[PDB]
């Protein structure tokens, strides 16, 4: 089977952990320790390919040490997550994409832009705004809810698909 190393990044509170746990463990966590960073592995079939997904759920403090830089650059693809009711988290996307380009030392890194919490009633980030940002980057965009599980499998599988085509 093919191993894929995925890294879920984005501002605190956007739902990186809920998204990962929903995909790995099939349940919605409401109060996952905001500081716990860990890797999770899941065997799954994507487009008929058996895949082992190694998924780094990032957390902790905004540090830029050489060890963290090294942990991140093992990512083959990146889920860049913001929440549709958190303007600041959307604005922060550019920064995360810049940090990815830096530690990977490349301007084409497989990435998917993810607008989480789409179950929530009053969003301040419009679908169009985020699509526009995605198309500027050349990356896919998907809306997700870690609560209802909408889009969750597709967000991760779509990232896997972006890694395949980068590998040609
Ligand atoms: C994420 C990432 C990807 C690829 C390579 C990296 C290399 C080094 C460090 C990384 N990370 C570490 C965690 C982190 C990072 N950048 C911000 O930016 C917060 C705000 C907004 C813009 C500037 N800054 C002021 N915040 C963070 N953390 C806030 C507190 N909890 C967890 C975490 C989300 C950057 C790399
Ligand atoms: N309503 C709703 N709440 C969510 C969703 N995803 C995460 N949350 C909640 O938002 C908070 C932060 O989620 P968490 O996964 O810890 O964010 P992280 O800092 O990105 O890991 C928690 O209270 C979650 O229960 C979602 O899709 N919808
Ligand atoms: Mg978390």
């Amino acid at each position: 089977m093919t191993e894929y190393k995925l890294v879920v990044v984005g501002a605190d509170g956007v739902g990186k952990s809920a998204l990962t746990i929903q995909l790995i463990q099939n349940h919605f966590v409401d109060e996952y320790d905001p500081t716990i960073e860990d890797s999770y592995r899941k065997q799954v079939v994507i487009d008929g390919e058996t895949c082992l997904l190694d998924i780094l759920d990032t957390a902790g403090q905004e540090e830029y040490s050489a060890m963290r830089d090294q942990y991140m650059r093992t990512g083959e693809g990146f889920l860049c997550v913001f929440a549709i009711n958190n303007t600041k988290s959307f604005e922060d996307i550019h920064h995360y994409r810049e940090q990815i380009k830096r530690v990977k030392d490349s301007e084409d890194v497989p990435m998917v832009l993810v607008g989480n919490k789409c179950d929530l009633p009053s969003r301040t980030v419009d679908t169009k705004q985020a699509q526009d940002l995605a198309r500027s980057y050349g990356i896919p965009f998907i809306e997700t809810s870690a609560k209802t599980r909408q889009g969750v499998d597709d967000a991760f599988y779509t990232l896997v698909r972006e890694i395949r085509k980068h590998k040609e």
